[PDB]
């Protein structure tokens, strides 16, 4: 199923994550993109960081060009890097991002995050930023745009900005039930905004970023005595916990198997009881814990 997007479009509830790391070829996420939609994924998501639009916008042409889905059946995300916060960086960033894809647009466009980075940090006024995206969406690059990493104090820049044009349709940002952001959730749902969930299996635990020391979220307990009442796998418990929160749920898979699990998600449903211990998890755990972010002055953690 769908959710209807404040501006009127629609996004799939689910959607498969294209990161991998640098040290995975270039051309799996080709074959993986492939793999999701076949398997059923019709929401994609992808930034310009990610180094793999080229890719990924082959996978969704090739998919069209076989006949197996129409453009207007996929809906795809890139993300505006840091470095182009500048309001005048924001359309040639995305005409980039299309232009490597090889699409006429995107369904959805992102701020990657608040933390601007130089064209060492950079000082930007986000709501010049997003004037910029606004004008975006009226020339018709995206269809919809929304944040991406923003904390409350920061969507609410946004929100009364003078003059606003456009609410972001969304914020993608770090949920799963050892972070799972109940009161940003609650915050979003009273805007009409969506949120959506990255690393709601855990993360990769890139070592660069996550320190290999944190609780491994697919080992919890309590997901796998519910994956074992609802004969299901850990993961499908935390990817069903928030789609009946509301949540947009990303799943990253490069893996042939699992990408075809996951949209499992749809075949079955957790009772309150469920639902209430997996929220009892909550551990105000960022997987995402690095110097790197957390010098920054608009890191949006620091709460
Ligand atoms: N906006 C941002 O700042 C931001 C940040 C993080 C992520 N994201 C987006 O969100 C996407 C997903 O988040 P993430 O990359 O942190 O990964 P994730 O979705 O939390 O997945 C973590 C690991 O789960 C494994 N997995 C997938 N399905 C599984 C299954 N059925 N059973 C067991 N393990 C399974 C995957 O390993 P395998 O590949 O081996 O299956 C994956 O590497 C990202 O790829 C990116 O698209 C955005
Ligand atoms: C892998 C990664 C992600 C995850 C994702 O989007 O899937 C990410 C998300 C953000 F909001 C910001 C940065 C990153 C990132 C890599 C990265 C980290 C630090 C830097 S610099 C040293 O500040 C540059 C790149």
């Amino acid at each position: 199923q769908c959710v209807k997007l404040n501006d009127g479009h629609f996004m799939p509830v689910l959607g498969f994550g294209t990161y991998a790391p640098p040290e995975v070829p270039r051309s799996k996420a080709l074959e993986v993109t492939k793999l999701a939609i076949e398997a059923g994924f019709r929401h994609i998501d992808s930034a310009h960081l990610y180094n793999n639009e080229e890719q990924v916008g082959l996978a969704i042409r090739s998919k069209i060009a076989d006949g197996s889905v129409k453009r207007e059946d996929i809906f795809y995300t890139s993300k505006l890097w840091s470095t182009f916060h500048r309001p005048e960086l924001v359309r040639p960033a995305l005409e980039n991002s299309l232009k490597k894809a090889q699409l006429d647009y995107v369904d959805l466009y992102l701020i990657h995050s608040p933390m601007s980075l130089k064209p060492i940090f950079d000082i930007v006024d986000l709501c010049t930023t997003w004037e910029a995206m606004e004008k975006c969406k009226d020339a018709g690059l995206a269809k919809s745009i929304g944040v991406s990493n923003f904390n409350r104090r920061q969507l609410e820049m946004i929100l009364n900005k003078p003059g606003l044009k456009y609410k972001p349709v969304c914020n993608q940002v770090e949920c799963h039930p050892y972070f799972n952001r109940s009161k940003l959730l609650d915050f979003c749902k009273s805007k009409d905004i969506v949120l959506v969930a990255y690393s709601a299996l855990g993360s990769q635990r890139d070592k660069r970023w996550v320190d290999p020391n944190s609780p491994v979220l697919l080992e919890d307990p309590v997901l796998c005595a519910l994956a074992k009442k609802h004969k299901r796998t850990p993961a499908l418990i935390a990817l069903r916990y928030q789609l009946q929160r509301g949540v947009v749920v990303l799943a990253k898979s490069y893996n042939e198997q699992r990408i075809r699990q996951n949209v499992q998600v749809f075949e079955f449903q957790l009772t309150a009881e469920d639902m209430k211990a997996i929220d009892g998890l909550d551990r105000n755990l960022h997987y995402f814990n690095s110097d790197s972010f957390a010098s920054h002055p608009n890191y949006p953690y620091s709460d």
